[PDB]
């Protein structure tokens, strides 16, 4: 049957992270995960079941993409996402977004509207033009939280995947990417392979150390394991996480063509939620 | 077995009617950039080097698609980008949207080398470049008349690398593009994507060219590399299987070596320009199949 697990991002979530910061963000996953549900039950496509609820995910001002982006050094926001159809392979991404409101939806029309998977930065605010998608002022996307989290890293990610009941597969990931990055930094977010990655046996949404994820090529290393030596999901997702990637880098979300879902990290948490038509449904931060 | 080396100059519908003044200077440059790269492993230069110093090279060629001679976006521009890749380390590179850089892929290595990330991108790409005293030229100098030419014949009808193996089993990948002509302005094909035109790990280095967007959603290199670490196939089974099996005909070529001197370039277009050469003695260069 359908499944559907989503993230708000993988790393050093301190486990006396206050109840006031703890509280929108366990809000905001239960929500989404009621958003990705309601959408399967009403029959709507994997890719459109992605990207509704990457879309939410970016809205959330407490998750990095979208409205709560991460500052460039810059002190400015640079938003990347990509989707993957898995029946198809059909993908989209963007890079260097800072204007447009659903970098996810933009990565869905590069995928639909052009010859081409991935526009970045200029090329990519032409396109959001041409089609009209919704725009605002970059301020709009700069958080009080984040210019501080900016000037104290001086001192010193959200994603889907979804199944139906007829095993079409589909992976969305949004990004602002890393506090500090250097003016055009592109992280793993966008580079199908590497964030995300969806074929006709799983999707996959990979988050944490951008650097890492591409080197270790994440999200087809998922898919590479169970075509290449018949692992299950939770196999393949297991041996990338905790045997393959770095401890304390990556935490990733996987969903199969039968309906099975992992969400395996090697960071301290994984804002995360998922629900299965077998009646699993789960919202976690920490291990239970 | 000892070093080995192999190159492209792209591949993709090269016609077996090619005029001699195409084909010509072409297989010359071919010779030419296998000599840089033979002579550096003859004198022992980390294979990382060795693949930096051949692409710097083939994207000065004019009528290579990399560097001067980069074929033209919708706009008639040149947006370059290139990636690197020590296999040793998994240490890697990558820039997009280079418009004034003269080698894409010594600013690819300098990412890599001097920051925190992997790959930068059009303005931020462009000022790291400034802020690392790299050669740029006028944005005018990339621009060939056989490109505008190119360009008017594609609005009206509507790739370089290097692998490199020593003795030691170290390994590098480089590759470096124009693109794809009449791209939209701000478009990244599969060259500078770590996994897809570029991947360098302990067992294989691996260049791919072809139709950028089959390369991405068939993540090349890497497909390559995972058939050999996870299926224990040959270099030459997982190539072979990459291109004639996983891959739509008429997308893609690649060149690849393995850590034990082993070569292979498999290509499922008309031609690929292509050359190699072993310690053993062994030398290649040609354009179709024999
Ligand atoms: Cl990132
Ligand atoms: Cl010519
Ligand atoms: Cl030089
Ligand atoms: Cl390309
Ligand atoms: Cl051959
Ligand atoms: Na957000
Ligand atoms: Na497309
Ligand atoms: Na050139
Ligand atoms: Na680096």
């Amino acid at each position: 049957g359908w499944a559907i697990a989503l993230h708000g991002g993988a790393g050093d979530i301190p486990l006396s992270l206050p109840p006031e910061r703890r509280h929108p963000r366990e809000e905001a996953l239960r929500h989404c995960l009621q958003i990705g549900v309601e959408a399967l039950k009403a029959k709507l496509p994997p890719l459109d079941v992605v990207e509704r609820v990457v879309r939410e995910l970016e809205n959330i001002p407490q998750f990095n993409a979208g409205k709560g982006s991460v500052l460039t050094s810059n002190g400015t926001v640079e938003m990347e996402a990509s989707i993957m159809d898995g029946t198809t392979m059909d993908c989209g991404a963007v890079s260097g977004l800072t204007t447009v409101v659903n970098a996810i939806s933009l990565a869905r029309l590069v995928m639909e509207k052009t010859p081409h998977i991935y526009l970045a930065f200029d090329g990519a605010e032409e396109f959001a033009r041409q089609q009209g998608v919704e725009t605002l002022d970059s301020s709009h996307f700069i958080t009080a939280e984040n210019i501080e989290r900016l000037k104290q890293a001086k001192e010193a990610t959200v994603g889907c995947v979804a199944v139906d009941g007829n095993g079409n597969l589909a992976s969305a990931t949004s990004t602002g990417g890393l506090v500090n990055k250097m003016v055009g930094r592109i992280g793993d977010t966008p580079l199908i392979g590497a964030g995300t990655y969806a074929d006709a046996r799983c999707a996959v949404s990979a988050t944490g150390k951008g650097e890492a994820i591409i080197r270790g090529t994440v999200a087809r290393d998922v898919a590479a394991l169970m075509e290449f030596k018949g692992l299950s999901l939770e196999e393949a997702a297991t041996c990338v996480v905790h045997e393959r990637t770095p401890k304390g880098t990556l935490g990733l979300i996987a969903v199969s063509a039968k309906g099975e879902v992992a969400m395996p990290y090697n960071t301290t948490g994984m804002f995360r939620a998922c629900a299965t038509e077998d009646g699993y449904s789960e919202v976690a931060i920490w291990p239970s």
